[PDB]
């Protein structure tokens, strides 16, 4: 399928499998490559994010999952955790 279907898991497996995309997302968005270097405490701010790179792991993000997302996400919701929810509701949330 073209969608992040990943149903099936639990919560936080489903998360931290997401949580990961967003880390390993913005690694690469930022340029440092690790998520594991990926603080979800911390804001993508903090963490390198610029408009552009907002907009650009929006962009990943929104491939990853499938779905259609706003470039206002890291904006809105700022923290790798922060869309760790916010991914994690939209692919569990599909009517």
């Amino acid at each position: 399928g073209s969608h992040m279907r990943l149903n099936g898991l639990s919560p936080q497996q489903q998360q931290q499998t997401l949580a990961t995309l967003v880390a390993a997302a913005t690694a690469t968005v930022l340029g440092h490559h690790t998520p594991e270097s990926i603080s979800p405490a911390t804001a993508f701010k903090d963490l390198g994010i610029d408009s552009l790179t907002a907009l650009e792991l929006r962009n990943t993000l929104t491939h990853n999952t499938g779905l259609d997302l706003p470039p206002t996400l890291i904006f809105d919701h700022p923290t790798p955790h922060a869309l760790t929810q916010h991914l994690h509701t939209r692919l569990t949330q599909s009517h």
